[PDB]
């Protein structure tokens, strides 16, 4: 067997093998060494997402190479990639807890959203060279992770869920709603089925690094074949869960932020199919139109999932964790909760983003 | 490589007397039968030599067969042996029954067909699904069941070529006009559009993928479905549509009340249907969500909606694309074709255009009907 746990010396010994000081910086080993970046999984789960994080930033790089870390090498038996150091950014969510606004954020993320799922789906690829692609991207462990994290053990009594004795009420109106869960029953029955586009499957503000002028969408290791809203709906969710750690105009950037990322993507996937769509039905009036309706539906239902399950589920986020005090802490909790209820179950009502705004907006009052 | 195209002496050596049978051009049909007991034998073959289709088909039809016998197996021809490489299936001699199709032309009820077709669809379609499985070991079964090319000539004869000018369609100048009608009605094509896409990505079970009443052998007492070589995995609405279409086809090319028995076929097929999935849903789901009041419901009626869309496309796809049926182009006279033609492409738009307004089977039975008076 070819895997060998590597170290700081093994790394600057490879880096050297390949032609291209060193400290661990991380389930996933970082070794930094001008400068590069050599990533490498450890061994509960496969080491197998090397490989598809690796093939995914390959496959992002063809449409926004500007937009995630260049890939100098990778090996699948290794599980390691090579790639870029993005050490001189801040990661988004990091960046946005301190205040930080990063007016470019949504302009950028728009644009990766756009073109990294219209050019891997249907829309875009003969549908015998998609299907291979699903084949190379089925990644079975990450998809059960955010299956049960994202979908099903916030809305029952399951061991996974972390939250506060306070939020016990709110949770418990939830796990009791019938008409909510049966929408978040659908939503997942689309992430289990819905092969549409290789998504980048964790598209949250801990994923992204950015400064002030640049933007860089990393760790791409949940990719797989799915539904082409969810990595929409999981980034606006994550500007929400910001707005919720912000208080009175303070706010306002960051749903500027949602309002842009939808624009943009909205733009940047129909000009895409515009010019390069190989679908015979792709210049019928209203077809593209109805495309955009149904993405943005399931977005919205997506995102009220990664604001429930940040909130409740094992994986919080940092946004809603470091709310100070307490007292206050609980009460933007119980609005994460209602909030995202709300989307999952108004989702089809919704006409434009402003829409989904301002019943934030109103809510969270 | 191991590959060599089978011969009668070949046939019966891997295996008395023999006769290739097959139907098509692009399947051997050996059938062997012997006289120490009046026993028989099948021995099917894909031929590489037509549409141009690689041999792999071979593999997923007998595979598909395997995994249909384990939840019905009085339902589907029982496979003795598979050759991936020889691409060869043997399997059970069904030559005692009569293709549906064929036995309905010539007027042949049979009053199970629905039953029996109907828990087919209930147990296939759920069985092989993320409600009756790990999604981890769903997920490798759609690695062995991608089908790109025979899926290739669904979304080409089925979902794109009747609803423009393409090469591949195949119809009469007589109706041409309702043709034309069809291929400058954007809102019916952009349904089309959506119904085609998810066939394209809703990989929810392992479907048939080809189950028409060609695939279907018949008498008074037995059902038994055969040829699933189009299997993938695709939308639980899809077998059902088809199936559901080639009864509204044969009901087109009988008259009067002879049209009953077809209505009643219908009815009792998405009946059974909704009954079996249903059954099996409450017993054997694996999905936490599974026992919350209504979501079965919708579940269920979302499978409707799309079975009806599918059933246009099907209706539509066989009057004036590449592969037409029997039902139809054996209609006489010719005006009398034409015009049973032409309601075809016309029911087949509607239950497109309203494949959402629809509540039950009834509706759309109803519906068909006043449409074909
Ligand atoms: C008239 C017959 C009843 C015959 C009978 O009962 N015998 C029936 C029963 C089901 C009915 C259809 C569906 O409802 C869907 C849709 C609802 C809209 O609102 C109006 C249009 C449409 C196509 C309906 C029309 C008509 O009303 C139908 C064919």
């Amino acid at each position: 067997p070819l895997y060998e746990t590597l170290n700081e010396s093994s790394a600057v010994a490879l880096a050297v093998k390949l032609g291209l000081t060193c400290q661990e910086i991380g389930l996933n080993y970082v070794f930094h060494i001008r400068a590069l970046i050599i990533k490498q999984a450890v061994p509960p789960l496969t080491i197998d997402r090397a490989r598809i994080e690796s093939s995914a930033l390959i496959r992002q790089g063809e449409h926004v190479p500007h937009l995630v870390p260049r890939v100098f090498y990778s090996d699948t038996e290794m599980a390691v990639t090579v790639m870029e150091d993005l050490s001189h950014l801040k990661i988004a969510r990091k960046g946005l807890i301190e205040g930080e606004n990063y007016p470019h954020l949504s302009q950028h993320i728009g644009e990766f959203l756009g073109k990294t799922l219209f050019y891997s789906s249907d829309y875009a690829l003969e549908p015998k060279v998609k299907k291979q692609l699903v084949k190379q991207f089925t990644n079975p462990e990450l998809c059960d992770i955010t299956e049960r994290l994202v979908f099903t053990d916030p809305f029952f009594d399951h061991d996974t869920n972390d939250f506060e004795e306070e939020l016990r009420p709110f949770v418990e109106k939830l796990w009791n709603n019938d008409s909510v869960k049966i929408e978040a029953a659908k939503l997942k029955k689309s992430f289990l089925t819905s092969a549409e586009t290789l998504i980048h499957g964790d598209l949250h503000t801990g994923s992204i690094f950015a400064s002030e002028h640049e933007t860089k969408v990393i760790d791409p290791e949940f990719a797989f074949y799915g539904p082409i809203g969810f990595d929409v709906g999981q980034f606006i969710a994550n500007l929400f869960l910001n707005a919720l750690s912000r208080d009175g105009a303070d706010r306002e950037p960051l749903y500027e932020h949602v309002n842009q990322v939808w624009e943009t993507f909205e733009e940047t996937f129909s000009e895409a199919w515009q010019k390069d769509s190989l679908d015979v039905y792709a210049n019928i009036d209203g077809y593209l139109t109805d495309t955009l309706s149904h993405i943005f539906e399931e977005a919205i239902g997506f995102a009220g999932c990664e604001l429930i399950r940040r909130t409740i589920g094992l994986a919080h986020v940092a946004d809603l964790d470091t709310i100070v005090p307490f007292d206050k802490r609980i009460g933007r909790k119980r609005l994460a909760l209602e909030t995202g209820t709300a989307f999952i179950e108004k989702r089809s009502e919704f006409k434009t983003i402003t829409d989904v705004i301002e019943l934030f907006k109103l809510l969270v009052k």
